């Protein structure tokens, strides 16, 4: 009857997907690709049905005619009465984080310092910070601003990949999937924590989830929040508790995309799947939890409370908002109607 094919990016997501596939009685199955771009192509071809994406990729996917189905929703103070599935999403804060110990480093002295990015083309790790850097720089030269970086998905042999480490044994350097040690929110923050870079571009949640005992990963277990600072755009430095006054931008939540002709079908099965393995699901802690992967953010961010319905039936532009959509257009003149494929 109603069977959905999920697209996993890399071997670790593949493994989580296989687990979810087993436990769902094959109501969901898995396709695997090496990168997000490749997963998008599988969906266009019709060989995969769906995957969850950061806003940067929702933009790529959108030009290709894919559509947002459901969005990640995390815990909230305000909007509290409403059920998670119906509650509007709040977005996330993209911030630039540094070590307190690295004094006199401000937004205005980042020139030729070392940077850690989640990946190329992602919202907090790339589009926002580079969008800003290009704009206040006049130059589309973003690859020469930092002396060295880890920016997964850039040319392996460039300075933008210099700080990337690859895997266990040094392979897959700078691949934009979790084989790369410094990939994604967790990896970029690890890049800073281990003093590989001077600055990481992540979101506010990442700092709080890998400090003060929240993570039990060994590179993060001794980390303290007071040891970091946020860099604000006004040239000041603030404690991490101040993200609401010291952020680069507010980002649209990650969301599930699918081909438009499959949207309804994909929506139905996942609402059912989340009842079963979601945050309150018939079986989260006993058999399987869709929203956990021990801080690795596999398939979905681990802080996800549920996947929310989008009311207003957004096109991908409305979903990303005009604000962010122009930020991307502008950045992309550097490196108007298209679809990468
Ligand atoms: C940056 O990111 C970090 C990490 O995401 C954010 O911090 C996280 O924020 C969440 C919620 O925003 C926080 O949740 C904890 O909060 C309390 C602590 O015990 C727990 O339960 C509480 O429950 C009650 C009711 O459910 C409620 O209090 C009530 O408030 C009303 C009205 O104000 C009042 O009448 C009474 O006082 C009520 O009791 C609270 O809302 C609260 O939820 C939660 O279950 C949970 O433990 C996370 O702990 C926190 N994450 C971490 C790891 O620290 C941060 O907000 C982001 N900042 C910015 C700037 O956006
Ligand atoms: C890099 O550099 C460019 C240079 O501007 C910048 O591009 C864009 O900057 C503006 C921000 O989006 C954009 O202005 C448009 O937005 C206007 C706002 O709409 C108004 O809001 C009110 C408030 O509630 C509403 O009532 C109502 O919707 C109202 O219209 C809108 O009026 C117009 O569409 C404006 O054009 C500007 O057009 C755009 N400029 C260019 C060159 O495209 C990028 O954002 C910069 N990049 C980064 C990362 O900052
Ligand atoms: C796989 O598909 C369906 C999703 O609803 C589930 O089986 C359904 O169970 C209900 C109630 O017993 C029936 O009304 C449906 O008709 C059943 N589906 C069909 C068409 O056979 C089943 O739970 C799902 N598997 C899991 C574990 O996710
Ligand atoms: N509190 C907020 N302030 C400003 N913009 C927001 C906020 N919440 C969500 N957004 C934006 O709404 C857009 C989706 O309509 C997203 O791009 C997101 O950036
Ligand atoms: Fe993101
Ligand atoms: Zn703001
Ligand atoms: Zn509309």
């Amino acid at each position: 009857y109603t069977r959905v094919v999920w697209c996993a990016v890399g071997p670790e997501e593949q493994k989580k997907c296989q687990q979810w596939s087993q436990q769902s009685g094959q109501n969901v199955t898995c396709a695997t690709a090496s990168t997000t771009d490749d997963c998008i192509v599988l969906v266009l071809k019709g060989e995969a049905d769906a995957l969850n994406l950061d806003g940067g990729y929702i933009y790529t996917a959108g030009k290709c005619g894919l559509v947002p189905v459901l969005a990640e929703n995390r815990k909230s103070s305000k909007h509290s009465s409403l059920d998670c599935v119906l509650r509007p999403t709040e977005g996330y804060l993209a911030v630039a984080v540094v070590k307190k110990a690295n004094e006199g480093l401000t937004w205005n002295s980042l020139k030729d310092k070392k940077s850690c990015h989640t990946a190329v083309d992602r919202t907090a790790g790339w589009n926002i910070p580079m969008g800003l850097i290009v704009n206040q720089t006049g130059s589309c030269a973003f690859d020469e601003f930092f002396s060295q970086s880890c920016a997964p998905g850039a040319d392996p042999k460039s300075r933008l990949c210099a700080l990337c480490a690859g895997d266990d044994q040094g392979l897959d350097k700078c691949v934009p999937n979790s084989k790369e040690k410094y990939y994604g929110y967790t990896g970029a923050f690890r890049c800073l924590a281990e003093d590989v870079g001077d600055v990481a571009f992540v979101k506010n949640d990442t700092v709080w989830e890998n400090t003060n005992g929240e993570s039990t990963a060994d590179w993060a277990k001794n980390l303290k929040r007071e040891d970091f600072r946020l860099l604000c755009l006004d040239g000041t430095r603030k404690p991490v508790t101040e993200a609401q006054s010291c952020h680069l931008a507010v980002a649209p939540n990650h969301a599930v995309v699918s081909r438009s002709d499959r949207a309804a079908h994909v929506e139905q099965v996942l609402l059912h799947q989340q009842a079963l393995f979601g945050k309150n699901g018939k079986n989260c802690p006993d058999k399987f939890c869709l929203f956990k992967s021990e801080t690795k953010n596999l398939l979905f961010n681990d802080n996800t409370e549920c996947l929310a319905k989008l009311g207003g039936r957004p096109t991908y532009e409305e979903y990303l908002g005009t604000e962010y959509v122009t930020a991307i257009a502008n950045l992309k003149k550097c490196s108007l109607e298209a679809c990468a494929f």
